[PDB]
């Protein structure tokens, strides 16, 4: 059975949406396949449209997922290390502003270790995208929330810019951080990208999407 | 097959389902229906009976439209009210209205006990305590009412309540809550017509989300 | 064995979404079923709603199918084929303007022929609508695309008027043409239809529609 959105799209789905895929030891996922983007096959992990769920969440709670089919969803740190984990595959991240326009930035590798390893960001190349590289600066980092403080800064970064992220000193892109819709005077708690639309405005859409090597 | 399967979107929570979205569960019937499952508010294992967030589907149906249900698996719906029935005849479901305005805030009521009776009783809400909410109560007033639609006038009114407020509800002379009536998109100089929750954001507000959905105790 | 949402609606499915058929040749796909409009029962093979789907695209794209369950997309030739093939079905086509205005034209039959014959377009008479008929216009005409021109025209129209359609020279109605959103300077290369809001204004919402007869 399919194993990749890749595959799927290998057996003639050609509409992008939820599917169910065999994860290695066997367990059935429905997940969202972009099977129109750059050739199309990707397995979207994050997805931010409308601002209709709250994403300042524990640690439990990106652990295992949450968030809607219908909308916006983060597929859960255990998924998203088996999903990158074994083999390996690209990350691409998708931006929409407010005004329609679109932005990507493509890196050759990405994974994330498992739970014991903090879900550390494992990132290579940064080859090209519109919107630039603000997620490098994150990169050998482990993942934080707001309970549970394995970050750079002294302070905790997840709960002051308001998301769960790969913090440091503390961040170039917060993607989980508040859907603020524009530009803020709030600085960097929103749905931004440095390298992109800055620390003061918050994307309408953002698509963090998987495929394979 | 029928038997195997999730009976609520409860059950679908305790078997590893996380996100939120349309899933098939067997009514105590057999009958397999597709519902929306909330997997996040509150706990979580919710289903969705009523739903508006865009405006892009109308609510001033006719009694055979309400009691069959319509709308879209995209956007907006309303169960029908067969199926509302059917899920919560045998059992205690509590009851939660989930609410957002324009200007993002979110208020919410809930409720111990909800419950509507069948066609023969006119759908006739059966509704138990208000538990708790920022939205405060605003569906008590309408216990023990029979369901009413523009063609269908059961309510306690000289008049046709769902003429008037452009909705289909349980009113009574006539309603402290519309939250099947029209999309008007925040603060409307008309009169209670809008999706309107009394105790929330008054008769001139119409929310941007409604959302209705029910739990097993 | 469920064949087309006309059998999904008389199966007690009274919500609009997308729900497997299986197609006179046994091959099962996933397609939108509009349940609410006059009388419900319509198999949705277009849908254009924002403008997130590019719908400038090549011969193979077309064929296949492309976009997203989430919002607009584009069935595919083959499957298009396949849905009409037999039989003859109804065809309607919605459009929604910016004020919310919604129009509509009605077809007594409609089906598009196989690829070697160029997915050609076979519609009967106009039924009533107030949208009007500009579509019969391009009865008997192949499809063509960008890097597959088979119009009546010198040049490519496919690139004149930024769309894939049965073009002749030109054409009446460009429902896969440019998202414009409103009335717009250039000249017939939005989502236009001419006998609804004439070449120089492009709808908001689009859908075609297919129902046994
Ligand atoms: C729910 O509300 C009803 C009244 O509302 C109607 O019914 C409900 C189901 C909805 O369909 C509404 O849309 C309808 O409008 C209450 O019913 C009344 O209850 C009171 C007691 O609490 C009854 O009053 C008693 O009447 C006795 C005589 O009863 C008989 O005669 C009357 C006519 O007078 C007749 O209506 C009734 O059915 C009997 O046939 C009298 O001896 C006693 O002392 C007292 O006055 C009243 O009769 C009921 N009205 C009706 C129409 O039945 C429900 O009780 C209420 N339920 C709950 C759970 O609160
Ligand atoms: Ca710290
Ligand atoms: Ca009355
Ligand atoms: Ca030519």
């Amino acid at each position: 059975g399919p194993r990749t959105c890749k595959d799927l799209l290998d057996r003639g789905h050609f509409l992008s949406g939820w599917h169910t895929i065999y994860l290695p030891d066997c367990r059935p996922l429905t997940v969202l396949c972009d099977m129109d983007t750059d050739g199309g096959g990707w397995t979207v992990f994050q997805r931010r449209v409308d601002g209709s769920v709250d994403f300042y969440r524990d640690w439990a709670t990106y652990k295992q997922g949450f968030g809607s089919r219908l909308g916006e969803f983060w597929l859960g740190n255990d998924n998203i290390h088996a999903l990158t984990a074994q083999g390996t595959s690209e990350l691409r991240t998708d931006l929409v502003d407010f005004e329609d326009n679109y932005q990507f930035a493509k890196y050759r590798s990405f994974k994330v270790a498992d739970e014991a390893e903090k879900y550390n960001l494992v990132l290579g190349a940064f080859v090209e995208g519109s919107a630039g590289d603000s997620l490098t600066f994150h990169n050998n980092q482990s993942f934080s929330t707001k309970d549970q403080d394995n970050d750079l800064n002294t302070g905790n970064c997840a709960v002051m810019f308001q998301g769960a992220w790969w913090y440091k000193n503390c961040h170039t892109s917060n993607l989980n951080g508040r859907y603020l819709r524009g530009t803020h005077g709030s600085f960097a708690n929103g749905i931004n990208w440095k390298s992109g639309k800055g620390y003061n405005y918050s994307y309408k859409v953002s698509e963090m999407k998987v495929r394979p090597a």
